[PDB]
């Protein structure tokens, strides 16, 4: 690499310098060959070298962030570590730097257009849990606290970190709160069919399914290695919107509805070598995110199709663009419903408007903010936001947020 | 390694073993992805480039190590040295512009790869020459509608002081003025171009839709300028199938979309003017070049006739404006017997053409940031599809317009 890279905006010619690329640390996929920024997923612990200079460049950087650089505190807290990893194989993150590790995963998230947001996040430490119950617990108090009755609060709850990895915590739900998916045996899916393989785990688990087209999952939680259990989740913490239009009488007709709160729980923080495999985190949704995706996506609920007919459109022509007139009524009747119930949401417009103003501001103030465009642009009306002329840089910058497996195709059964 | 890519609608696996094959760089690297970055020789440098190309081109024929191959091998080094350079066949010339297609990562539309016209103008030596020849091929490619791809290849690049170059950025394109109050009237994406022209002689009927002049530049002479037989030029006018008003904003457009600022690279040899055509995917117009800020920006009128809430953004006034002139434009295309693609027939095409690639060729060069349309992208297969972008040669590329580079 050079030390500085410019990106442009095409549609207001402004120009930004990156020089935050320097501290980049994993891998992209890509190579001076090629480029496999539309790929999902480019490609147990760590030893005791492995992890020294990991926590070191962490504190060093949290302590530049405090104007403390290089102080007695900082040398002090730099002693303590490298003890405690010399005499224990890994160590504790202090409530501040858990904090400010969490804080700037998200900052880092190169595929969140909401980051402008990313220093207003609640913490919730949950390292002194033991017990499934427990997680149940902090869980519940999680979404309470998020929700708070329609005005949303971005909130994490952090579980205890991998030791050996045979003690992980993790929660096996996707999200907090998502909808059930059964496949019928005549091949149709009844809800969700994101979520049947999930729904089926559920149900071998014990779980007595009410097989309706919008039943909130039960919590499949696995504390310290062991195995899984089961809770529901008091229905009155879950807050929900029935999808209404504000012009069609008959929209109401089609009996759809959603939850208020977006809390994905399947994800791993990674502070200064450290691993959180469960780390539940949540903010508020993009009205596209429903709309679009959850909403029109063919392998999803799918109903572009029955909104149409309704609609009324000419249907056996694709350049009627029928499809695209039913998506954006039915974008319509999701941020109406929202607002109405005073339940918070972003338009795509106003998201991205934000992001753009977001990421000049990060240009500035951090030499520079990593993004993925191929993320960042809304499922619509991609050319009339202005994220689709903005060029972007994409790396990796740690503390952050990672996939990984799914529990059940690891954990090994007690 | 080989590569996979799935799609994720269909859980369609394919495994990339062309991308081995490539030897141009793409601006990343293993710790930053430039993705989204719209813009990221001797004796010596040129034998080997000619003797890759020559090599994929018997390969192609089934003809590989053959006499002829060797011959050909022979016959292009000792006209490297002799002088510099090298001519290409006629069989390798077309191979080389259809290839350049084939490979063309950005294009949405390269199932037609093989159906195109190629037009040799290797022996063009004046702007006048250049006209004609244009001239010709706006003629073979509009075709009363039935519009027929087809590129047309000027002499190449020699010393660097003989250019051949078309100033303008596409054969056909609309004005666009500065006005005294500040606006714009027409294309503000070619108000520096129109002034380049006013500049030179042209005089401008200073109107909403007034097609350009050419401005033509043959081995490194000033440019000539040159009238477009109007008769050649085919156009549509704008009108919606349920709003009558719609005729009344009074929008048309050009039929015959020909970008002629790239360059060809072939073998090595760098053809600098090769003006090449197709059709239009609707979106193309409906989308990007009225919609665009920097461009006719006519959402919001549209939105008014239409009489929607325009104050809060979460109206979406926006989003049903943009899906109702999309609609204008495929419905007077298609009335007006034009040829003209929409994005969801042009991107299932494109996961066909995917297809029979990975099949017969072991992989497609494919940019997901070009790719996807510019509305209704998760609605469109493409959204859904995993694709690996890399750069093989015949290729079009980027040059820099002409006017930052020519002294008079
Ligand atoms: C508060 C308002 C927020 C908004 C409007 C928002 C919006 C979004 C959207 C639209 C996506 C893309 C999702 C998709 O299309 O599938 C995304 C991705 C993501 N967001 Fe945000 N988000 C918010 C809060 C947060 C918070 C609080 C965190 C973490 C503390 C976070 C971390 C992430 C991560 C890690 C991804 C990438 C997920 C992946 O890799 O699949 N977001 N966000
Ligand atoms: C025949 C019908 C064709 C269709 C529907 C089509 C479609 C498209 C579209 C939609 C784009 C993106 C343009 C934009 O959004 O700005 C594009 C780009 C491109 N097309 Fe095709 N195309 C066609 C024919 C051709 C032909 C005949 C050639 C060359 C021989 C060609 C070469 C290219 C190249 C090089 C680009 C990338 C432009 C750039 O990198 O700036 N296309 N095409
Ligand atoms: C393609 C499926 O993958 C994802 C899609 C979306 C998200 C995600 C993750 C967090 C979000 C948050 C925190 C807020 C919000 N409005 N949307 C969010 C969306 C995560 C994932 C990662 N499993
Ligand atoms: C800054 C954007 O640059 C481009 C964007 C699109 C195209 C292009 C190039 C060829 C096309 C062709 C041949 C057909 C078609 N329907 N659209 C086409 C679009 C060219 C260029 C290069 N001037
Ligand atoms: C193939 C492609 O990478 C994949 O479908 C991506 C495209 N962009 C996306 N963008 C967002 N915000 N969310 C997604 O799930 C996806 N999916
Ligand atoms: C910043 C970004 O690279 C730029 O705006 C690109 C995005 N994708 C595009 N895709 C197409 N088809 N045409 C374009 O001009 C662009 N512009
Ligand atoms: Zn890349």
């Amino acid at each position: 690499c050079p030390r500085f890279l410019k990106v442009k905006n095409w549609e207001t010619e402004v120009v930004l310098t990156d020089t935050l690329h320097l501290k980049s640390t994993l891998e992209t996929g890509c190579t001076e060959y090629i480029c496999m920024g539309s790929i999902m997923h480019p490609s147990d612990v760590a030893t005791k070298d492995q992890l020294f200079p990991l926590a070191k460049e962490f504190i060093d950087q949290y302590y530049s962030s405090i104007k403390r650089f290089g102080s007695k505190a900082h040398m002090e807290r730099l002693e303590e570590v490298n003890k405690e990893i010399d005499t224990t194989s890994t160590y504790q993150l202090k409530d501040t730097e858990l904090i400010y590790g969490a804080k700037h995963a998200w900052r880092n998230a190169s595929r969140c257009v909401g980051r402008i947001q990313w220093s207003k996040l609640q913490v919730f430490d949950a390292r002194d849990c033991t017990t499934a119950h427990g997680m149940f617990n902090y869980i519940c108090n999680h979404v309470k606290y998020a929700t708070n009755k329609g005005n949303l609060r971005s909130a994490i709850t952090i579980f205890p970190q991998r030791t050996d990895g045979k003690h992980d915590f993790r929660v096996w739900n996707s999200q907090l709160i998502r909808y059930a998916g059964y496949k019928q045996p005549d091949g149709s899916t009844l809800g969700d069919p994101a979520n049947v393989q999930f729904t089926e785990i559920c149900i071998q688990q014990g779980w007595k399914p009410p097989r309706g087209r919008f039943d909130v999952l039960p919590l499949l939680l696995q504390a310290n290695g062991n195995d899984p259990e089961l809770f529901q989740i008091p229905p009155e913490l879950v807050l929900e919107v029935p999808i209404r239009h504000p012009k069609f009488e008959w929209f109401k007709d089609l009996g759809l509805k959603w939850y208020g709160l977006p809390a994905v729980s399947n994800m791993l923080l990674e502070i200064g070598g450290l691993e959180f495999s469960a780390c539940p985190f949540s903010g508020w949704y993009m009205g596209t995110e429903i709309g679009v995706r959850d909403y029109c996506d063919n392998s999803r609920y799918n109903i572009l199709e029955e909104v149409a007919k309704k609609m009324n459109l000419d249907m056996r022509k694709t350049s009627s663009l029928w499809k695209d007139q039913a998506l954006v009524e039915i974008n319509i009747a999701v941020l109406y419903s929202f607002q109405s119930d005073k339940v918070t949401i972003v338009d795509h417009h106003s998201a991205t408007e934000s992001f753009i103003k977001h990421m000049e501001n990060e240009y500035r103030c951090r030499g520079g903010c990593p993004a993925d465009w191929v993320w960042i642009v809304p499922p619509m009306s991609g050319s009339i936001t202005p994220v689709f002329h903005q060029e972007m840089l994409n790396y990796r910058l740690t503390p952050s947020f990672e996939y990984q497996p799914d529990p059940w195709n690891t954990h090994v059964w007690k």
